[PDB]
């Protein structure tokens, strides 16, 4: 499932250990 408010950009590690969640 994808839904986020703020899609991700302008990052620096991808997948990074924070929230299992990639999919604006």
């Amino acid at each position: 499932t994808c839904h986020i408010r703020r899609k991700p950009k302008f990052r620096k590690f991808k997948l990074y250990h924070e929230g299992k969640f990639w999919c604006p």
